[PDB]
């Protein structure tokens, strides 16, 4: 749910 988690998928 965090946008910082999307950077990890990068």
């Amino acid at each position: 749910q965090n946008p910082n988690r999307f950077i990890g998928l990068m």
